[PDB]
């Protein structure tokens, strides 16, 4: 009762994080750090300045900080748990070792490679002797990187030699997000969602962190759920503690589903969790600070989540210019008629002197509607999102069509 908790960050999925931790009967207060202008505006959040991991533990001291979560992959790689650790602080995330599995497509490509994960065919490339040899043995569809996905291997041996080359499998299919927490041992399945990473409709332009999301995601049936715990999820965890650095935290895995079902693992990465955290965690029924405590205590086999049968729709919001350097400080008109009609999560927003909400970064907000079915759920969204405006906003306005069509 009257916990007080920190949450490490400034994105939409901190906002989501703090939020439904804040609905817990038993949390008095969120703290987020830095956290943004939504999560200033937020009941029972408070924003703090503190970015030096020793003052933010000295922070957790002095309110008796419950315990801490983390989003980002920048604290976790500059070991941000390590430090909480061993001065005796409660925290969700993974070590600086085992944040490598997210942090490092390396380590992750080399340890999938040895734990047999399914996962795109990968090697890293000196001179072109050994690299056309190798495209000649894996045939084409192939994706060559320095991006060209090369339907042939013309395209595969041209996009060589204009190109240190990185040669990955094509994966074909479907993308999902699946998201679980893992307290090191035992793992606690969030819903599924799927992204749309491409920043245009009909999945036109460039690539970015995701435009949109929503959840449950059908096209990860029970079948598919259980190949992806089977197959990659289960023998991830376990192979990381039988390396002796066990992962705690969320752990992100994109997936690409392809058409017999059989999911192949994309990555563990950020880009995995935003925007596919805000929608999920407004279907959460459960005590959100509850199940973070068991699994900081490694008791996830304990606890178990609950959903909101309903379907929850995210579309995001990004600023002029995203993905590339995003042009910033425009006035963010309309958050306050949004009402019943949906959720609002602030990403990159701040406020000035005079009180108003500006654009801070490249992705701005992420609005969630809920509904009883996709299209529902899509519908509220978008009506939700209505009344929201800034100069050079960009949105899609397909997000979820690929549940709805079908
Ligand atoms: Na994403």
């Amino acid at each position: 009762h009257h916990m007080k908790l920190l949450v490490i960050g400034n994105g939409g999925r901190e906002h989501a994080l703090a939020w439904k931790l804040a609905q817990s009967p038993k949390v008095e207060t969120v703290f987020v750090a830095p956290g943004n202008a939504g999560t200033a505006i937020e009941s029972k959040l408070q924003n703090i300045a503190l970015t030096a991991y020793q003052d933010l533990i000295e922070f957790c001291r002095k309110e008796n900080i419950v315990f801490t979560v983390v989003g980002p992959e920048a604290p976790l790689a500059a070991g941000i748990v390590d430090d909480f650790r061993a001065a005796g602080l409660k925290i969700f995330g993974p070590t600086q070792y085992a944040a490598q599995l997210e942090s490092s497509k390396d380590f992750a490509k080399a340890f999938m490679v040895k734990y047999n994960i399914p996962t795109a065919q990968y090697q890293t490339f000196e001179n072109a002797d050994a690299a056309h040899d190798y495209v000649n043995q894996k045939g084409a569809p192939i994706v060559i990187k320095a991006v060209i996905v090369a339907m042939t291997l013309d395209e595969a041996h041209a996009a060589i030699d204009d190109m240190r080359v990185v040669i990955e499998d094509f994966l074909q299919g479907e993308e999902a997000s699946f998201i679980v927490m893992v307290d090191g041992n035992h793992v606690l399945p969030m819903a599924t969602s799927q992204d749309h990473k491409r920043l245009l409709d009909g999945d036109k332009g460039p690539n970015t962190g995701g435009m949109g999301a929503y959840s449950p995601a059908p096209v990860v049936t029970p079948a598919v759920y259980e190949r992806a715990m089977n197959e990659i999820i289960l023998p991830t965890v376990a192979g990381m503690k039988a390396e002796g650095h066990e992962f705690t935290g969320f752990l992100y895995a994109g997936l690409m589903i392809d058409q017999s079902g059989a999911p192949y693992t994309i990555e563990f990465n950020c880009r995995f969790g935003d925007p596919e955290t805000q929608p999920i965690m407004s279907r959460l029924n459960s005590d959100l600070a509850d199940l973070v405590e068991a699994a900081i205590d490694g008791r996830l086999d304990s606890v178990k989540a609950e959903w909101n049968p309903q379907t929850a729709v995210g579309v995001v919001l990004a600023a002029q210019n995203y993905p590339e350097t995003p042009k910033k400080g425009d006035v963010i008109s309309g958050l306050d008629d949004v009402n019943r009609i949906g959720k609002v999560f602030h990403a990159g927003t701040t406020v000035n002197e005079k009180g108003d909400v500006l654009t801070n970064g490249g992705r701005i907000l992420c609005v969630v509607g809920l509904g009883d079915d996709v299209a529902q759920a899509k519908a509220k969204a978008y009506g939700a999102l209505e009344k929201i405006s800034f100069d050079g906003m960009q949105y899609r306005k397909d997000i979820a069509d690929k549940a709805i069509n079908r």
